[PDB]
């Protein structure tokens, strides 16, 4: 497994957002994972908080799943 | 390895961003790959804009690297 510790900010931030939008959707953990086409235990890994797990792409891959737009901005 | 095909605008604002800082860095290849900390094959891949290659967290990093702040913003 790879365990991701960098870009906590934005990592934490898609989390939080993935996390509330599945947790007022009315969908079971089962339903949950039939939606984004990922298994159940990583549904679980998710709601439980285990943020070292997912990778960016992962956490935006759901984000757009679940209708959301991510939009970046580069500042420099 | 893993190819890419999805987040395409996001994907290609990433890369544009960090070829163009890149190409006019003054670094060398070899240079380019000390100072992000990957291969000289993949600083190669990346200035041939081979962008299925690299996911959006390698992107992130190496934007990261060369002092950019990246902020997302997620809209529904």
């Amino acid at each position: 497994i790879h365990h991701h510790h960098h870009h906590m900010k934005m990592r934490s931030q898609l989390l939080i957002v993935l996390q509330e939008h599945l947790r007022n959707s009315g969908l079971t953990q089962f339903k949950a994972a039939e939606l984004l086409g990922v298994t159940q235990p990583r549904v679980s890994d998710l709601m439980r908080g285990k943020i070292d797990l997912f990778s960016l792409e992962s956490l935006i891959d759901m984000i757009t799943s679940i209708g959301l737009k991510v939009e970046i901005n580069i500042k420099d």
